[PDB]
């Protein structure tokens, strides 16, 4: 029932970035959520978030190592952003981590690792 | 036996700021937390956090309207940011807003009204 938009992004930006937008798809998947997933890479940035996915979404999760281009599309967002390596390591943190900024009645920016 | 570290911060004079400061460190001995208060206003900047002050306290607590000077300090704190105005009309939300991200596991940002 929720809606969940997200970045990935590596420096080089194409190999890393693909993995961790592929398992995001299929977690969410599993907790039946609706996901739309930015991807910023040394190729360039590709299914760049409209700002409407963004106002329209429940919370946003950052998944980087970088400075992420127009981050400041989601200051007035619930969101959790942790690295792509840890992501990758061990994912359940986070998308723990994201329902619980998802449930907390307050606006909270989650940073993990 | 908990320490916040605070910034208040008004273009507007040194009048809305000090009374901010002001309730928040009767707010702060009533629940006996260790407090240091910084203030930013026409007059400049005031008890200056120091940055051993920041990297030892569990959490700040940013009551401002405006751009905080080294806002940069605070990037790897829990923290709850919020307008003077606001923390003036009702302060209670503000402070179990920071007994959250105190007891909250992770480093949260906290926005409030
Ligand atoms: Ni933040």
């Amino acid at each position: 029932m929720a809606y969940l938009v997200a970045v990935t992004a590596c420096v080089s930006g194409v190999a890393h970035t693909y993995m961790a937008a592929e398992r995001l798809e299929k977690l969410c998947l599993l907790e039946k959520w609706g996901v739309s997933i930015e991807t910023q890479g040394a190729l360039g940035t590709e299914n760049r978030l409209a700002d409407e996915d963004i106002r329209r979404a429940d919370v946003a999760l950052l998944i980087t190592d970088i400075e992420l281009a127009g981050a400041e599309r989601f200051e007035h967002c619930r969101y959790v952003q942790c690295s792509i390596y840890a992501f990758l390591r061990e994912p359940q943190r986070v998308m723990s981590a994201v329902r619980k900024v998802l449930s907390a009645p307050q606006q909270t920016h989650l940073i993990l690792e």
